[PDB]
């Protein structure tokens, strides 16, 4: 019942026995003498020349005695002050070609140095403020920034780091949550947050444990001084082979604390950053003392950034809603609304959304049903995420009532593509590359890398395994392209016009002349630059060849899965000729029975149609007739045709003109259960009236060009440049508050908000892109995880 030679033990003492571990303070279950024995502060955390070869005084926080190395409780600067050795930071970068570990080390250890609220742009303050962190950054592998997950909050991002899952999957969807199944709230006070029922996925410490790799406790009670956390990690590294963990985590509440008080641009931010660097200095001096400075892989990583947010910049729901007493709000840098009571009949989600939609000119939040949020946020598929969500503008709060100098000048939680929310990544050690810069990447990718660093098999996660192989000197995972599951058909012109009764009309009116205009020819070479997309699910689809485009037409969904076409820089935009306005032509390659019918579209009062290949970019008047084929048409709300018509008529030409040509792949997405995955036939909930033509929830486009823009898109030798979108197929433009104005004022704004990774589309379509390129597969995986942020 005491903490004698037990302080910060890795042992798990069950209740009611008093504990001496990292978390005993947080549980409030420590032994009476924990505070005196384990929270020693006597003489601080640094050796001085006077202390060198001192008699061991056990009341001292750390020791400068001759026995301290064998005991493994020397102050981190003992060798420097007493044995005339240099600080790690004062040493030149020396490449770590192989891990230099003591015999008995079966793998290089990993230390995750996690810093709360560390904005990417803090790194610009340089070696003046942070010499130790700047040496790690410059000697090791670093990204300009790392993208957090939404919401850009502490627990959701820390747990994403540990699991490689989106919050919707791992279950920590906020710092605050209500679970209707549990009928309980997740809060930070007391024992609730320790209940395992909240925590999904498989965190790194459990992955390690389950594969026979010992993990040190990632969590630290705030009571434990940072200096003690570093010494405790270093103590654990000195344990014998059978006890010594391979994976460790350090956590700092800084620079988050000061960020909230002073804001991210305050000169007061310098002192927190100096102290963080000092703590990093103690770790690296500590590792060098143990001769583990060329053995251990160190990850310096933040959970999220920090924005300027004052209490003056608060939207109040009481200015929109006639009854705010009938709702519960999760307030601040995001809004989540649910009904307060059940007896209450006044609450109605549709009325609330209407009341919160474009009511004030400068409105600093936007209401969404969670299924209508940008798909890149992946924030819908969890019963803990309220149906009604408010996306708050950066620098702003949303609160229920006015009554709810400011105390705070900094906050986070905003859209994860916001610059101020971006955080840091640095990898240093034998397994990371030497003096290497890598492109920015998403925090969901780190779990796979940390598994690779530790020789662990990752649990299933939202990382793209291989996409970060370019961070590592050595890779124990080689990615393999997935096997195509469905082989395409190549149907010839076979059906007579008399066989078609689709109720479609066109102003049309040499059989083998029709055929040669719809043969392979050079179509694939011109319009499919990166090879045919692979269909990774069981289905029946047809490859259709045209002068201007190639399509994979689904005989199940009665529309293309993808439409591929190349627009040269020099391409000319034409109109839809008046005589072809309402033209839809039967496709004599495809059975009447596996075609859409124009009768469906007339009976559906709310539903019109568009085309995947745009008639506007036809190579000739002749070729334009191919664009009006029933196999090129898709269901579109008149409201959405405004967006799509502008994209096709104006923006594709624009992108082609800016990027020295563009390859475009467009098609439908079905995600009615908003799980971010391709719907099966059963899961599709809307069809065109009196038909089996399924209505897409979204329309995607993948726009590819040469990264070397001095080479045209169709003659690119090296890396590719991609931007993609997943546009919500909405029957209104309520999302766009300026949609009253010309399309030039709002459509591109809407598209930028729904920017997507190629991976996002692959999940939502069951397609695999970029299968025929001159690029390594690991390079292609990085390309597929890229997001164009427009920030
Ligand atoms: C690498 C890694 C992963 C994981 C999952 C774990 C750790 N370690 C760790 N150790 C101690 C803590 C944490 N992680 C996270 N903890 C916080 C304490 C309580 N808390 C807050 O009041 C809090 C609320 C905020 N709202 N806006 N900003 C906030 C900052 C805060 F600290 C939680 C959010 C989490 C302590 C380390
Ligand atoms: C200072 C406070 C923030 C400390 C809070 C720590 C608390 C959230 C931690 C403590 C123990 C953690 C669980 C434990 O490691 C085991 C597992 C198994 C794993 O498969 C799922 C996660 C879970 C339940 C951990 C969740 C986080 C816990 C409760
Ligand atoms: C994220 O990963 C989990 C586990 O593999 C999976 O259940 C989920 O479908 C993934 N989400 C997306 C959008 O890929
Ligand atoms: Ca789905
Ligand atoms: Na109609
Ligand atoms: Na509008
Ligand atoms: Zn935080
Ligand atoms: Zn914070």
């Amino acid at each position: 019942g005491s903490c004698k030679g037990r302080c910060f033990e890795l042992q798990e003492v069950g209740p009611p026995d008093c504990r001496c571990d990292n978390l005993c303070k947080s549980y409030s279950s420590c032994c009476h003498d924990f505070d005196e024995l384990c929270l020693k502060t006597a003489r601080g955390w640094e050796c001085t020349k006077d202390r060198c070869g001192e008699v061991r005084n056990e009341e001292n926080a750390c020791h400068c005695s001759e026995d301290c190395l064998s005991r493994g409780d020397c102050c981190t600067n003992y060798q420097v002050v007493c044995k005339g050795e240099s600080h790690w930071v004062d040493d030149d970068c020396e490449e770590i070609k192989v891990p230099e570990c003591p015999a008995g080390f079966v793998r290089p250890p990993l230390i995750i140095f996690s810093v709360d609220g560390f904005r990417a742009s803090y790194m610009k303050k340089g070696s003046k403020v942070m010499p130790n962190i700047e040496k790690l950054r410059s000697c090791g592998t670093h990204a300009p920034y790392m993208r957090p997950v939404y919401p850009t909050k502490t627990f959701p991002n820390l747990y994403t780091l540990a699991t490689g899952l989106y919050p919707e999957s791992h279950g920590i969807v906020g710092n605050s949550m209500y679970d209707p199944v549990f009928d309980a709230s997740f809060h930070l006070r007391g024992r609730e947050k320790f209940n395992h029922r909240w925590w999904g996925g498989q965190p790194l410490w459990i992955t390690a444990t389950k594969q026979g790799v010992r993990a040190g406790t990632f969590f630290w009670s705030v009571s434990i001084p940072h200096e003690r956390r570093i010494l405790t990690i270093l103590q654990w590294l000195s344990l014998p082979d059978n006890e010594r963990p391979s994976v460790y985590a350090f956590y700092s509440e800084q620079p988050d604390f000061s960020g909230h008080k002073y804001g991210p641009f305050g000169p007061e931010m310098t002192n927190p950053l100096r102290e963080i660097d000092k703590t990093v200095g103690q770790l690296m001096d500590g590792l060098k003392q143990l001769r583990l400075h060329r053995c251990v892989n160190v990850i310096f990583v933040g959970d999220h950034g920090m924005e300027d947010v004052t209490c003056d910049r608060t939207e109040f729901l009481s200015n929109y809603l006639t009854n705010v007493d009938d709702i519960t709000l999760v307030p601040g840098t995001l809004g989540r609304i649910r009904a307060k009571s059940i007896n209450n009949s006044k609450y109605d989600p549709k009325t609330i959304i209407a009341a919160l939609t474009c009511k004030k000119p400068d409105q600093h939040f936007k209401p969404y049903m969670k299924q209508h949020l940008p798909k890149r946020l992946h924030y819908a598929n969890n019963r803990r995420i309220e149906d009604i969500h408010l996306l708050v503008d950066r620098r702003w709060h949303v609160a229920r009532k006015p009554l709810d100098k400011c105390f705070f000048q900094g906050d986070h939680g905003f859209d994860n593509k916001v610059n101020s929310m971006q955080t840091v990544f640095v990898g240093y050690g034998p397994t990371f590359k030497y003096r290497t810069k890598v492109p920015p990447f998403e925090n969901i990718e780190l779990y796979n890398v940390m598994c690779d660093l530790l020789g662990l098999k990752p649990a299933p996660n939202n990382g793209t395994h291989g996409s970060l192989n370019h961070l590592l000197r050595t890779n124990t995972f080689r990615p393999t392209m997935p096997d195509e599951v469905s082989r395409p058909n190549y149907p010839g012109i076979m059906y007579l016009q008399s066989e078609f009764d689709l109720g479609c009309t066109c102003d049309d009116k040499l059989e083998e002349l029709n055929k040669r205009l719809h043969t392979k020819g050079s179509t694939k070479e011109r319009h499919l630059l990166y090879g045919r997309p692979a269909v990774l699910y069981r289905t029946s689809y047809d490859i259709l060849y045209h002068t201007d485009f190639e399509s994979g037409y689904s005989e199940i969904f009665l529309m293309p899965l993808w439409t591929s076409y190349t627009i040269s820089k020099q391409a000319e935009v034409s109109s839809i000729p008046e005589h072809l306005t309402n033209c839809v032509r039967p496709d004599v390659r495809v059975s009447p029975g596996f075609s859409q019918n124009c009768l469906a579209y007339k009976n559906d009062k709310q539903m019109s149609y568009g085309f995947l290949f745009p008639p506007y970019l036809s190579s000739s008047p002749e070729a334009k007739y191919d664009a009006f084929l029933v196999t090129n048409m898709v269901p579109m709300y008149p409201a959405f045709k405004r967006v799509w018509a502008y994209f096709q008529r104006v923006l594709v030409k624009k992108y082609a003109s800016e990027r020295n040509g563009v390859n475009v792949i467009s098609g439908p997405i079905f995600d009615y259960n908003y799980d971010g995955l391709r719907d099966t036939e059963d899961e599709i909930k809307q069809y065109v009236e009196g038909s089996s033509i399924p209505v897409p929830t979204h329309y995607y486009s993948i726009i590819t060009s040469c990264l070397d823009f001095t080479q045209p898109a169709d003659k690119c030798d090296g890396p590719l440049s991609v931007s993609s979108f997943i546009l919500p197929h909405r029957p209104d433009n309520d999302e766009s508050c300026a949609s009253s104005e010309d399309e030039s004022k709002w459509v591109e704004e809407l598209m930028k908000m729904h920017t997507a990774r190629v991976r996002d589309i692959e999940h939502l379509t069951g397609l695999d892109f970029y299968r025929k390129t001159s690029r390594s597969y690991s390079e292609i995986l990085t390309l597929k995880t890229y997001l164009h942020t427009y920030e």
